[PDB]
């Protein structure tokens, strides 16, 4: 309407106007109105021409003091891209900032970092973050803007980059406006979202492609295809493992070798070759390789500080100790470095692999051996065997001379932590962790070898600096283990050494940032007062898209672009729920419930790509690909452990209400049978946890409390239509509420459960009868 009206009025009679539409949607209003005007010579340019055009426009003149000076050829815009995660995009921007601080002679060169976490790009948040810089001091001073477009972003990215980088502008509801100044550099950190034409939109831009180690060796210098950073290669993390490995592979004697601080040897290429050979991953990222290096460095450092490697002090009975240490630790790293996950490419199990751990205790005089035993063979060599089955885990980890020597040193080989007493377990565990006192915080937490190994894994990751991301079902033991460890390290002190955040779909980035900053203050306080490390724990973190913020906290070690303060003692753990899909029968039952769903699986926008989330047992969003190599399974809750927790709950009830042992037995057996049946019945129940047993016990307790009145009213009601144990009766009604009602195959459940009930109540019919009578009484 307005176009036609203006054309009727005194206007530009040579106006140049263009409209552009998506052919699939072209049937709509504005393309329809001008269909006659449809232009059939669609303008196009080859990618190289657009590249040269934008590169010319981005090029900052030499006279202009610009952050661009560091970038390729004074381009005030750059894209840093990777086909996968953790290959040096943020590192590249860091080094760019540093080089800018070196070159530009400026007292301060601001870095602004912006995280785009929302699936649909929020340009108003970007504008809000940039507006502080509208001040004039910045208009003639270099500033670097780093915009990280996390994996969480799915839509709005190309439009946003077009407007900001090309149109040089952003604008909001109120009317305040951002102008992209050429004196400032813009770098976009993005993962190449390859799925679409012969060229990706990002290619139009000055791009840096950061490459992984294997691509760095194979393909290779340039600033648009960086290799191994020299500060990292010259860092202790790479150099100690590199020097040790360099000697190891050549079969040199390490009996004398000791890494001298600040030393640097070899070349980036040889270091990468050795790391990739031993790493265990075929095409690792740089993060996986640093985690490998960081682990091997920490443990080799502790070995160097130990007495078994001190100036001899033991003669030569320990010849080959460092050779053994390097071999074993390269094997041990397999658990910490290697991924455990391989639309639903995200799954594996904990019991699938051994966890042979060796630790150097903070006393620098003892070692801890867990998860494996040493067995001598006829060939004079010593092998690593599974402590459970005795099967060989790794052959020739050491020679028999070193085994006998280490025995003479009282090193605790072949220890069976499952047969040890409680306090001996606590002593070994605390010594390994570096705790002086075996202050047992929970006698019901069973310190089995597996749980101790889990604790020690979390500990090593805390020590070296590998992020801790654990995957497990609800009630598999994560929160109790973390609590146990926090309490053990606390040692009775009155301190808040652990903060637990229960993450939900509504957990926003600002909530995570605030929680982390609060935990950081709390940790500074705790370390000052009590000298205790602090844990922050995110449970159900994948449940939110703000999980990308959690990635920043775990991997990037930052908070909304601001860095985390080391010297805090704050450790972060994240627990992610698993990625499972409901069975097809179960999805049928769900789609058939009532009038069915309001939206079909096709029309949904709530999905994990191909999968609607309602078809997932857990509403979980996709993991940032950087966290994928780090997630390790906590393990499934064993039948023995389930029964033990049920027994603990029923006994807690016994003390609360003074039941007998017969009722305890029956309640335990019926709760176990109920959980078993619901687990087997994958067509009606996909989710089973101990929270359901707590709920059923709560209901049982409620029925037991009221049982006097309910049984009186029941006898009266039934007399109107002219004996019972309160415990078995309340159990039956609790079972009714928790399991029997939601079910469709109620009869099979009652048949299974009845067998555990004492006579004469061991009948499915009596069970249904009592449930019916109680329902009637409640209607009456
Ligand atoms: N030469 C190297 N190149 C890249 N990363 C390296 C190198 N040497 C060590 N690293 C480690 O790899 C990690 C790379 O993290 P970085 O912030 O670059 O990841 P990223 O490129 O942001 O990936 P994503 O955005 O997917 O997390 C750093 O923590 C760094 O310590
Ligand atoms: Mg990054």
């Amino acid at each position: 309407e307005l176009f036609h009206n203006l054309c009727t009025q005194q206007h530009r009679e040579d106006y140049q106007l263009v409209m552009v539409c998506d052919g699939d949607w072209e049937h709509c209003y504005l393309p329809s109105a001008f269909s006659q005007h449809k232009v059939f010579v669609t303008p196009q340019a080859p990618l190289e021409a657009i590249q040269a055009y934008l590169a010319g426009h981005y090029r900052v003149p030499k006279q202009t003091l610009s952050a661009a000076a560091v970038f390729n050829d004074r381009l005030c815009v750059g894209i840093v891209a990777s086909e996968r995660a953790g290959v040096g995009k943020s590192l590249y921007v860091k080094r760019l900032h540093d080089k800018m601080k070196m070159q530009l002679n400026v007292k301060n060169v601001p870095l602004k970092t912006i995280r785009l976490i929302d699936p649909q790009v929020d340009e108003s948040r970007v504008l809000g973050a940039l507006l502080p810089f509208l001040d004039a001091q910045y208009q003639k001073v270099p500033v670097l803007f780093h915009l990280d477009v996390t994996s969480s972003v799915q839509t709005g990215i190309w439009v946003f980059l077009f407007k900001l980088l090309i149109l040089q502008y952003l604008m909001d509801i109120n009317g305040k406006m951002w102008l992209r100044n050429p004196c400032h550099l813009y770098i976009v950190e993005i993962l190449e979202r390859r799925t679409v034409p012969q060229f990706s939109f990002l290619d139009i831009f000055p791009k840096v492609t950061c490459r992984p180690p294997k691509e760095v060796i194979d393909m290779e210098r340039s600033d648009t295809e960086p290799g191994m950073d020299l500060w990292e290669f010259c860092s202790e993390t790479f150099q100690r493992p590199y020097q040790y490995l360099r000697r190891f592979n050549q079969n040199q004697d390490l009996d004398t070798f000791q890494y001298q601080e600040g030393s640097v040897e070899g070349t980036p290429e040889e270091c990468l070759q050795h790391f990739l050979f031993h790493c265990g991953v075929i095409n690792p990222s740089w993060s996986e390789l640093r985690n490998f290096a960081r682990f091997l460095n920490y443990q080799l450092r502790d070995c160097e500080a130990s007495l078994f490697c001190n100036p001899s002090f033991i003669g030569d009975t320990l010849r080959g100790f460092k050779k053994f240490v390097v071999t074993f630790m390269i094997f041990m790293a397999r658990d910490f470095a290697t991924p455990s996950l391989h639309p639903f490419s995200l799954r594996k199990r904990w019991e699938s692999e051994p966890h042979p751990y060796v630790f150097f205790n903070d006393d620098h005089t003892t070692m801890t051996f867990i998860g494996f035993h040493l067995q001598p063979n006829i060939n004079g060599s010593v092998d690593a065997i599974s402590h459970l089955t005795g099967k060989v885990i790794k052959r020739d980890v050491m020679t028999r001379d070193l085994y006998q020597g280490l025995l003479l040193q009282r090193v605790p080989f072949n220890v069976d932590f499952d047969k040890l007493p409680r306090h001996k377990k606590l002593e070994r565990l605390c010594l390994t962790l570096g705790i002086p006192q075996a202050t047992d915080p929970d006698k019901t937490y069973e310190l089995t070898t597996d749980n101790m190994l889990k604790i020690l894994a979390i500990e090593m990751r805390f020590r070296c600096g590998i992020p801790v991301i654990i995957m497990g079902e609800t009630g598999c033991g994560k929160t109790r283990l973390i609590k146990f460890l926090s309490d053990l390290r606390r040692g009775g002190t009155n301190a808040d050494t652990i903060k637990l955040v229960k993450v939900h779909g509504g957990t926003t980035a600002d909530m995570i940032y605030s929680r982390v900053r609060e935990a950081e203050n709390v940790a500074f306080a705790n370390k000052d007062q009590h000298q205790l490390d602090t844990i922050l724990f995110f449970d159900e973190a994948n449940t939110t898209e703000a999980i990308s913020c959690i990635k920043e906290v775990l991997c990037d070690h930052m908070v909304d672009g601001q860095p985390l303060a080391e010297d805090s003692g704050l450790h972060i753990i994240a627990a992610c729920n698993p990625y499972r899909k409901h069975s097809e029968e179960m999805i049928c039952r769900l789609e058939s419930a009532g009038l069915g769903y309001r939206v079909s699986m096709e029309e949904t926008a709530d999905r994990l790509g191909s999968i609607p989330l309602r078809q997932l047992v857990y509403r979980v969003h996709a993991l940032p690909p950087s966290l994928i190599p780090l997630v390790w399974d906590f393990g499934q809750l064993s039948d023995v452990a389930e029964k033990l927790y049920i027994q603990q709950i029923v006994q807690r009830l016994v003390e609360s209400i003074s039941l007998d042992e017969n009722g305890t037995r029956v309640i335990t057996e019926v709760l176990c049978a109920s959980q078993g049946f619901m687990r087997k019945t994958e067509d009606e129940c996909s989710f089973v946890s101990l929270r359901d047993v707590e709920r059923c016990v709560k209901v049982f307790r409620w029925f037991h409390e009221h049982s006097a009145m309910l049984l009186a009213q029941l006898n009266a009601f039934l007399s109107k239509s002219s004996e019972r144990d309160p415990v078995l009766w309340s159990l039956m009604l609790a079972i009714g509420v928790c399991y029997h009602a939601s079910l469709e195959k109620k009869d099979s459940y009652r048949k299974a459960i009845a067998r555990f009930f004492p006579k004469p109540y061991d009948d499915s019919r009596l069970l249904l009868d009592e449930i019916t009578r109680a329902q009637d009484l409640f209607l009456d």
